[PDB]
């Protein structure tokens, strides 16, 4: 099976290092903060071998209808901020009304994902992210590109999540 998956949140939060982890099992320190991009990586998920084609989101804020309609596509959405950046968990609501808005849904797999968790500098509390995506609905996993902490997690728990709502 495939799977659309798409990497949202503010700049900075680690969406090109988290994406890189998942590909090539290592953290890129520099990764062109301009560059939207994607890439496949197969593995088995529960038994079942899945092609994962992510969508690693940057570049300038535009809302033109072809980026609506590419958007509409996917099928699951990893919710990305920086546990030491309050502003890039603000941002969430704003990216969770834009998958809402072009899916026309208000039930679209998405992951909250609290990532930079090796750092001391922390702002964010996880009981916050657990009540925000608890309002949601949602998973919440805590992830460190640096380290590979949760990273497997946040996209495993998205494909499972994309199965759930398959079978609604
Ligand atoms: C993603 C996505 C996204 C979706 F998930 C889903 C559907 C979408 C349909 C769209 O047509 C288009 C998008 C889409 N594309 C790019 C965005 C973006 N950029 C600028 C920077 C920060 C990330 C990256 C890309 N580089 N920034 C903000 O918002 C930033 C803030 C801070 C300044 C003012 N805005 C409004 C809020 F306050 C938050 N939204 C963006 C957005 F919705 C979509
Ligand atoms: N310590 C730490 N630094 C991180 C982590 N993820 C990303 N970074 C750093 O944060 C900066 C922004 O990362 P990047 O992947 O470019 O974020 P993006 O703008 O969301 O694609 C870079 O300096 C990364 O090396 C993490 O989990 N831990
Ligand atoms: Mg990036």
């Amino acid at each position: 099976t495939e799977y659309k998956l798409v990497v949202v949140g503010a700049d900075g939060v680690g969406k090109s290092a988290l994406t890189i982890q998942l590909i090539q099992n290592h953290f890129v320190d520099e990764y062109d903060p301009t560059i939207e991009d994607s890439y496949r990586k197969q593995v088995v998920i529960d038994g079942e071998t899945s092609l994962l084609d992510i969508l690693d989101t940057a570049g300038q804020e535009e809302y033109s209808a072809m980026r609506d309609q590419y958007m509409r596509t996917g099928e699951g959405f990893l919710l990305v901020f920086a546990i030491n950046n309050t502003k890039s968990f603000e941002d969430i609501h704003h990216y969770r009304e834009q998958i809402k808005r072009v899916k026309d849904s208000e039930d679209v797999p998405m992951v909250l994902v609290g990532n930079k968790s090796d750092l001391p500098s922390r702002t964010v509390d996880t009981k916050q992210a657990q009540d925000l995506a608890r309002s949601y609905g949602i998973p919440f996993i805590e992830t460190s590109a640096k380290t590979r902490q949760g990273v497997d997690d946040a996209f495993y728990t998205l494909v499972r999540e994309i199965r759930k709502h398959k079978e609604k």
